[PDB]
């Protein structure tokens, strides 16, 4: 009758044998770590060897494993201050061709103010004490002296001399610890509110013009492993990169491999350039969000949103990232943010949005996948949410679990079978019953909606051709978001 | 399953966790403040 596992069938002697065994040990499903993986930049030290994942647990030893003032140094530093309790992967990729320049600053005048002269350089507060009858060339030292003061910056700074009529200028060269795409930073000034510039200066700065190439993601996507990365940071944006992860995810998310990954990434540019890009790459497997004027540099942000949507959706994967707020995240400034109609027209070009609430944070409206293309043109609206594939991602994990523990060793049968209660079978029958109970399993917890489609819809089935599988074609019945309320007055008087 | 905010459904931590939700807290709806915007003009020497 029963199936035994591992008590000795056909035996005599006379005793007592008791077994334990994990076959319907499991409810529900266990939750899923989540796992951050990010392929960012290191350089000057660099401890550990390119293209080799890290698991790292503090910013500073992020510092002194990936060097000092490093893309991967500031972006597991950003990470970490918003989401300690994911697990967090980091792998560098070398150097970028191209440059190692960033720009200048051009710091002429002289001042009579006793005040404080504030750069904000990649978005890090340089604060230099101006006194009265101060040269720039004071200024220039002193702010450069600054500049190596802090050694978190991921530009190093060098004063030259004016070489010219102009006594008092004094320009500061900016050198970037990594040369890559992503090398140029914004060098602002009098950001915030409630301070200004001193009356005898005149800034600029001359920001000197390159394409330094990213470094190829090659060997750094075929080193990963087989842990599950849920979610992936991208910093770079060209073509190759991307498309090169997009065949890494698209063999990952493919029915075979069963590992799930998402790409989120962020854009700083103009308006013009995040529609030409969420227009080109048309991939549901990639999120971006759009930025003007950060002045910070594009890869805190992506580590940050990365790190907050992670925590959302592992609690609830088909929760909405309405109100989540990037923490610590300056925004842009006032009269270069998207207005209503621009971030609309964002959200149908494919790429996310974010809205700037009162207290200079930074939050999330609505993060959408780059998916707005059929196969054959049209427009499917089947993978616009991030909370769609978070939840076909959680849905696959939680099945595949489910059958791999309830039904090892198993052997089906045709549904008018006569098997006995304890032996290992199961006709299509049982396992649509299944189905239906674990459907029900995620549907105390949200995220299916409808129960009855689903009924109606489900087909297991016994392959009449070859053997050993059940063709189960399920409407996903995916719960939807509550993202905007439309409602007509009409008022009776 | 009551839906969370900022506690993972991943913590092992035997330490209790309590959350503040600010959601259905305020019952019925605060009364506006009154906003009145005068389009008049200014005559000479006005600093504004």
């Amino acid at each position: 009758d029963i199936s035994f596992n591992a008590i000795p069938s056909d035996v005599r002697v006379p005793l007592t044998y008791i077994e334990f065994d994990n076959s319907n040990a499991v409810s529900g499903t266990p939750a899923p770590r989540q796992r951050v993986l990010m392929f960012g930049q290191s350089g000057s030290k660099a401890s550990a060897a390119p293209n080799v994942p890290v698991r790292i647990r503090s910013g500073s030893q992020a510092s002194a494993a990936f060097g000092q003032g490093s893309m991967l140094a500031l972006m597991a530093d950003a990470f970490l201050n918003a989401n300690r309790v994911a697990e967090l992967w980091c792998i560098p990729q070398g150097n970028g061709t191209g440059n190692a320049a960033v720009g200048e600053i051009s710091l002429s005048g002289t001042a009579g103010e006793n005040g404080s002269l504030v750069t904000y350089i990649a978005g890090q507060r340089l604060a230099v004490s101006v006194a009265a009858g101060a040269t720039g060339a004071a200024l220039a030292d002193l702010l450069v002296a600054r500049i190596k003061g802090q050694p978190d910056l991921p530009v190093t700074a060098e004063v030259r001399a004016d070489s010219g009529d102009d006594d008092t200028h004094a320009d500061v060269v900016l050198s970037a610890k990594f040369t890559g795409a992503l090398s140029a930073v914004d060098v602002r000034w009098n950001y915030y509110a409630g301070e200004t510039t001193p009356y005898g200066i005149i800034t600029a700065f001359k920001a000197a013009s390159g394409k330094n190439g990213n470094p190829d993601i090659s060997a750094s996507i075929a080193g990963m492993g087989d842990l599950q990365y849920k979610y992936i940071v991208m910093p770079y944006t060209d073509e190759p990169n991307l498309n090169l992860l997009r065949t890494e995810l698209q063999e990952r998310w493919g029915p075979v491999n069963q590992a799930d990954g998402f790409a989120v990434t962020v854009l700083s540019g103009t308006y013009g350039d995040i529609s030409t890009f969420g227009v080109s790459r048309n991939d549901h497997l990639i999120s971006c969000m759009g930025i003007a004027g950060a002045p910070e540099p594009s890869y805190l942000y992506a580590a940050t949103l990365c790190a907050v949507a992670s925590q959302a959706l592992s609690i609830d994967p088909a929760r909405p990232l309405q109100t989540l707020t990037l923490p610590g995240r300056m925004p842009p400034a006032v009269g270069d943010r998207f207005t209503w109609s621009e971030r609309n027209a964002l959200l149908f070009d494919g790429i996310s949005t974010f809205n700037v609430n009162d207290g200079g944070e930074m939050q999330i409206e609505r993060m959408i996948t780059m998916y707005r293309t059929n196969k054959y043109g049209d427009s499917d609206p089947s993978y616009l949410n991030v909370n769609t594939i978070a939840t076909l991602s959680y849905l696959r994990y939680s099945l595949r679990t489910r059958i791999t523990q309830k039904f090892p060793n198993y052997k089906l049968a045709s549904d008018g079978t006569r098997f006995a209660t304890g032996q290992a079978v199961v006709t299509p029958s049982v396992i649509k019953t299944e189905l239906l109970a674990l459907f029900e399993e995620w549907e105390n917890a949200g995220l299916v909606e409808d129960f009855d489609t689903f009924k109606e819809e489900l087909y297991v089935a016994r392959n009449k051709d070859d053997k050993d599988r059940l063709d189960v074609l399920c409407g996903p019945n995916l719960i939807n978001q509550f993202r905007i309320f439309a409602a007509q007055v009409q008022f009776i008087l």
